[PDB]
């Protein structure tokens, strides 16, 4: 029950399911997710997965009630996130783990780090700057303010916006387009892509790493 | 007549000319261009170069029939290209070189390299991400979609789009303005611009390469 | 009185104030603002900055008729804001990018004419405004000296919102707000973070400028 | 009584003391050390540390009798000399190569058992091993476990200096009076400039150092 | 018979075999010994690869008679290089790629491609600095004088000088040490060190090839 | 005369000439010494450049007497430097920009910066640990202690040792061997490592030159 997994023409569907607790990352659910994404690449009945949350909130972001070292796996087949609602701080960082986003009307996007007295580790501090840009970044986290579908579309964070009645056919869509492409040429290019970024990301992700153990050092 | 070149008031214009085969880069035309962008950065009546396709397609990539080494030369002249149509996979790369792109709306790009099952090896897996967003440069990539003319703008992808029939004029204008400014301060700066960009693209040309190694080894 | 700066509840406002001189940064403007920024940081009043000029410029860069310009701008851990009321040109386009966060008045406009004057640019413009508006964009708009308006800004990303003009300051004092009711440890922290991660980016690009500006003062040391 | 500090003349000795456990580093002994280091940072009696172990080993590396071993040696800004009395192995080498400065006892000897007891390093050896010794030299160390002596080391590069056994600590304490005796507002400046610049091109190898250790975990959690 | 291949107890030796032409890299060798290095990586029977040259020279380099894209394939099973006697140029460079060597006292290393007039392409500019220093490349780049086997061990080139006769025994003992770790941990952890390396050494590579194509380009 | 040069078999020889102030770089010294390295660039009477010192010193560093931007042109012709003495602090600098060093048995070299109270700002935080290693760069520099000519052959700052009678005949030796060879291939070679080279250290560079600013701007 707390994720939901289902595959249709190989576009495999993970769903993050605990609406009434706008989908909190507990532990379980970490495992559960983590887990199943490592599951989608090693099966070859998938091509394409996409990731979205029952409704209203895409991600609340960790069980902050019940409480953190990163867990995205390493992935040769693309990940498109489907954003239904709020995709707040680690649910955030979750969306930018996506390599491509589609969002509903619904969507919208905050950073509340700063505003719960905590800092990133699953790479918020790199790639949101790299993906809605610097300054954009900059408001976002020190305000922690809502970033709107609209906007997230204008900087590049999401490709798309559609009612929020189509939002997953839209993604079902780009998923047809990518299955119906030559699968050895897909993710040997998205594996490249993936090294190219990863080798522009890695000294920027250590630094995030250092910065959240020394504000938790000088905090305890 | 599969290269047309004009020189008009230090502005040179490039134009590949096999319309009837949307412009395809066969070996020829490949050597022909490659060749005239090199010539340019050395023909002291040159301080701008302006590239364009005769209609109705810019660039189809490579010639596919006929069949990839990188070519473009290192140059301190800035180069405006004039999307008048389709920019496809090789032809989007030469899209990616440029200095500076203004768009027909007309214009569309594409990369259908997972499509035909190849990898690039002219910069689309560094340049694209660079100049449209990642997002939207797998979204491309791994579906083969065009993207149109006015969403290249609001991507950034290009600098202006004007209706079809404006479009070298909209280039001219541009180079116009950067002929009528200290050229040693046009090139010392553009230079500088290429070396700083260089330092971040070099690591990923290479890992592109080597991609394309790999992929080619296997099949 | 060629700099005016005050503070209200932690928000420190800093007003570059030649208005009749388009707000041109001579050499004891400079001395102030550098120094200003430079206070800002050690003042236990002060969390969060927000620059701006008098109207009807933001800055049209550095007193060309006064006239080696090393980067001044200091390391800071507390916001900048960047409220540009009109033209940010040359330097006074270098204020504006090496700005934290930027809002746009209409009246807005932004131009680098270092290439029209024959100069080079010191103060991270050549790195910064590809960062920000997008290479082509960088590469047109150094090239050609033309303006770029408020709204091709936010299309581009180059500032974060455009506004009325008389609305200006009243939305840099929002974010100022919302700024200051958060945690100032984690808000310090983190920008102090996202410092580190993108000058770890733009160091080798900022040395490759400064070489670049060396080379061609001593070529026209020829001249 | 398992680390022992001292402090003579704005100099502090940290001497790792489980001389017959052979310093391996349980849980007290690293929350000890690594809490050391932290204070001596903070510590204005305290200009220059020195490590060093109790003979006959420096350090054999963690207590795997005892036995997500995540970096806590700290940002410091005074130097750091290793005294290396004897055996530097695993983890104990990874205290060594964090040093700013070894010196080595015709006694020390160094290696690398990670690959013969199946675990990928995360302090930091896969980035400096190579940085400090050469790679061909790292990559035999670490792939036969064998002992690198004191004689290599200095060969190498590791070290900057092999004494008589009995002479360690005066040589280590020599170099200690040298840099007390100069300018340390400068001895500081310039020693964390030297740490900016070498963690500008470590950072994306830890990164990956840490992202190789979390994927070796994950597929043994499959066996 | 131009590449000799012997498999023992998981230890895999490729023999380069042209003594009478000193071991040049022919179309042919070049073939035979980059694919066995493929074959290794998947050959279950492997753990760990030599590289020799029958006597008396290592490698001369390229067999530049008959006559160059990089070819050094992706490996995660460690490769130690016995040197037998010269390494020159292409041949430095074979060195250049392995993991770990060891010399004969015969060895002796050498960059002649200034003095043929080419630049490298394997390489060179990149790992030569990196593996005896910036001073020591430099001045063998541009002399093209041989650096000895003791002048080798004290810059750290290679790891261990040992006479003649004793130099595969040498090469055998390493290569068992590592059979008798834990498998799992020794390719994990290569892999980490070669990803590491690449990450600093990409940019490099990819300044090497544009240079050498500049070059290529001018003449 | 505070500057000799002197051109035999193409190869240039500069000797920094106040021997009786040790070879300290005063503001005429630094303008003729930097001219006369861009001069042999463009001089089509020379393929390499050989620099060093009147005796008994190489360089005493910057003429703090009369007390700083970089200053060494680009060149794609190598430069050896015949290091005859103490090589200090600024001096020590000089000896590091050389492409080749060859040493005096007389040769030794020294970091004063943190000693005298100043930081460098003409590449020693960058080529100094590049050229000894990381651990006898920091000894050196917080020390302030000489580094003797073979502890410098052994750590790899200089090739070769040579008896000090022998000094400039060895730098003349190799000279001579890069003249014999293809000078279109020496010098795209050369220009190929300065490329690779600066790609490494222009973002230490940078971190060096802010360094120098914030710690003259806090002891200001």
């Amino acid at each position: 029950e707390i994720l939901l997994s289902n595959t249709e023409e190989r576009v495999r569907t993970l769903t993050l399911n605990r609406p009434q607790a706008r989908n909190a990352l507990s532990a379980a659910l970490r495992d559960r997710f983590f887990g199943a994404l490592a599951d989608a690449e090693t099966d070859d009945d998938v091509d394409v997965v996409i990731i979205t949350g029952a409704d209203p909130v895409f991600c609340a972001g960790l069980d902050l009630k019940e409480l953190i070292s990163p867990r995205w796996p390493a992935l040769t087949k693309p990940v498109i996130g489907a954003i239904n609602g709020a995709a707040v701080t680690g649910g955030l960082e979750l969306a930018l783990y996506c390599d491509i986003l589609i969002a509903s009307e619904n969507a919208r996007f905050a950073d509340t780090h700063a505003r719960v007295g905590l800092l990133p580790t699953w790479g918020l501090s790199v790639r949101l700057p790299q993906k809605v840009g610097i300054g954009l970044a900059r408001r976002m986290s020190l305000t922690g303010d809502y970033l709107s579908a609209a906007d997230a579309l204008r900087a590049g964070l999401v490709t798309e916006v559609v009612p929020h009645d189509q939002l997953l056919g839209a993604a079902q869509a780009v998923a047809a387009s990518i299955v119906g492409n030559n699968q050895n040429a897909v993710r040997a290019l998205l594996a490249s892509y993936h090294r190219i970024d990863d080798a522009q990301t890695s000294a920027g992700l250590w630094q995030e790493a250092m910065a959240a153990r020394q504000f938790r050092t000088s905090g305890d």
